[PDB]
DNA sequence: CAGTAC
DNA sequence: GTACTG
């Protein structure tokens, strides 16, 4: 077909963006069959293709809830003090959701540990996680999983599921990042930056030293933020409900 | 870099 | 904006 439409068709594969699409085009590929049969695929790219149709589909809010509950149960079977919160556009209150993002913490602040690995394994045994895309054990005290799940039953679609385990001391800044929106986060962060601060999914910091050209050359002190409201407060911002963060 | 998460 | 792995 015409260039722009096939670049589109290719870019909707998870793991492939505009550079990969163009390369595939120059190879002569024009269809998804062309891709699965001739193209070099990362493991994740092969998964995105396998679930191409399902991944373009959005789910009802209800279905997200069901997904969060599946994750919640499995974790609580490990510790019931574990706090599990679906975030994302779901938290924001959207009718539909493109994926599901589940945040997991423990109030006692110690016990979120050793949960991540056993939680995924549990979900796999159930038949719930069907494929895995990415795992991060390398972000401090936060553990992140990107995978694919499917609820039990007839006529269920595969869904994109993120699971994140954070320590209670970071629960607030993490909750802020996973609820979003993405445009909302740039705004908070850019703002913090103008105020000599910095915001991440780990913590809000003050006394962040930047140099002449604006670049960050020293971190600051991390300010304790036990609640989302605290972050907003310390940035001189009227607190906003998740539903008001959908920018 | 490329792609991804929000 | 901040930050992870492919
Ligand atoms: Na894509």
């Amino acid at each position: 077909s015409e260039s722009v439409p096939v670049l589109e068709l290719f870019s909707n594969i998870w793991g492939a963006g505009t550079k990969t699409a163009q390369m595939w085009y120059q190879q002569g590929f024009r269809s998804l069959e062309d891709i699965r049969s001739q193209a070099s695929l990362t493991t994740q790219q092969a998964i995105g293709l396998k679930h191409y149709s399902d991944f373009l589909e959005r789910m009802p809010r209800e279905e997200a809830t069901e997904i969060e509950q599946t994750v919640q149960k499995a974790a609580q079977a490990f510790n019931s003090g574990l706090l599990c919160v679906a975030c994302g556009s779901y938290r924001r209150g959207k009718a539909t959701c493109g994926d599901v993002d589940v945040l997991i913490t423990h109030p006692d602040g110690r016990s979120h540990r050793g949960i991540f690995s056993r939680l995924l394994d549990s979900l796999r045994q159930e038949g719930f996680l069907t494929d895995d895309l990415v795992s991060q054990e390398e972000n401090g005290q936060q553990q992140k999983y990107l995978g694919v799940c499917r609820l039990p039953g007839p006529g269920r679609r595969h869904r994109r599921l993120d699971i994140i385990v954070v320590p209670y001391s970071e629960f607030a800044c993490a909750l802020l990042y996973f609820t979003g929106s993405a445009h909302f986060n740039r705004s908070m962060r850019a703002l913090a930056k103008t105020k000599g601060m910095s915001l991440s999914e780990h913590a809000l910091s003050t006394a962040v030293v930047r140099n002449t050209h604006g670049c960050k050359v020293g971190p600051g002190r991390v300010l304790p933020t036990p609640t989302e409201k605290d972050v907003f407060r310390l940035l001189g911002l009227p607190y906003r409900e998740p539903a008001e963060r959908d920018w």
